[PDB]
């Protein structure tokens, strides 16, 4: 149909803190869920049955991110390191180490031979996933970096900071190629790529959600309604059904726009807290959401369309 018609299927109970963030493998297989209570969990995508934990971080985790295989996670911890994970054995095989600062925000390239991570030591690292050695630190912002991506072909990363920037790196040089936002505030607390790699999606601490053009460097689409002006809350283009825009809100809703004429077109309630994170499922029409330290919970939400 023209809205989607998302229902509440399953609740995922266990982690004992803030849940951070929450991840659907490629293969479609799992959902990763990362907290503050310094634990992985791994869930299955469909029915929601606990898998395992992952343990190893010495404090709480800001984000964790999957390998383009669906074989290994990568994991953002106020230890200052990241961690490489092998899913199956739940093993710790690289510990990431370089940041002075907590580590808010990782991600793999599309060919899963780097990570790159932001911390709030105001850089942006480049990894190498074989070695775990720091291969570039970009002094990419004034302030903590919120969030990290690549684009489809791997040749670029997304960076957006507090300092209120979003600018695009070239990964083979590590040189900044533009600053797409330039101003002193708000703070960015998103940006990602579109899954074409044409397009940011970008949050700012001013409850707004902004499509840009990254060639063209202007503002194709707003998205308001929700409200967002403390939290680092991710945000998702929906692709398997209707092209939607999905955001947590700190009203404790999901909310889901039509990605081309900027209308609310479903608000998923449930959650007691901050909805800091969803994700949606890369062949169902699934979406994952998960709730501050109130609510500790992630819900499985699924559509007709
Ligand atoms: C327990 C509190 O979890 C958080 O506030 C972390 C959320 C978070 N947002 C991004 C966006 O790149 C990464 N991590």
């Amino acid at each position: 149909g023209s809205k989607p018609n998302y229902a509440l299927k399953f609740t995922l109970a266990g982690h004992t803190k803030a849940v951070s963030s929450v991840k659907f493998s490629p293969n479609g297989e799992w959902l990763a869920s990362s907290s503050a209570d310094k634990l992985i969990k791994i869930w299955g995508a469909y029915d929601g049955k606990f898998e395992k934990t992952i343990s190893g971080h010495k404090l709480g985790i800001s984000d964790v991110a999957w390998s383009s295989d669906s074989n290994l996670l990568v994991s953002a911890s106020d230890d200052k390191t990241l961690k490489i994970w092998d899913v199956s054995s739940g093993k710790c095989l690289k510990t990431l180490k370089g940041h002075s600062n907590y580590v808010f925000c990782c991600n793999f390239n599309p060919q899963s031979n780097l990570i790159v991570s932001g911390s709030f030591d105001e850089s942006v690292r480049i990894w190498d996933v074989k070695t775990g050695k720091c291969l570039k630190t970009l002094p990419a912002h004034s302030d903590p970096v919120s969030a990290v991506h690549f684009n489809r072909d791997g040749s670029l990363i997304v960076s957006s900071s507090y300092d209120g920037l979003c600018r695009i790196w070239d990964t083979a040089s590590g040189q900044c190629l533009k600053t797409l936002i330039d101003d002193d505030n708000p703070p960015v607390s998103f940006v990602k790529f579109s899954p074409n790699g044409k397009y940011i999606l970008a949050a700012t601490l001013d409850n707004t959600l902004k499509l840009w053009d990254y060639s063209k460097g202007k503002c194709l689409k707003t998205y308001t309604g929700h409200k967002n002006e403390k939290y680092c809350i991710f945000a998702n283009f929906s692709v398997t059904g209707g092209k939607w825009i999905v955001s947590g809100s700190e009203d404790n809703l999901v909310y889901i726009w039509n990605l081309q004429t900027k209308e609310i077109v479903q608000k998923l309630q449930g959650h007691t807290d901050v909805v800091i994170s969803t994700a949606c499922h890369p062949t169902e029409n699934i979406i994952a959401s998960a709730a501050l330290e109130n609510d500790k919970t992630i819900k499985l939400w699924k559509s007709d369309c």
